[PDB]
């Protein structure tokens, strides 16, 4: 379980597993 989530202008959600 490796999730790559960020917050600000112009960020995405990822998530890897």
């Amino acid at each position: 379980k490796s999730i790559r989530i960020q917050r600000g202008p112009g960020r995405a959600f990822v998530t890897i597993g």
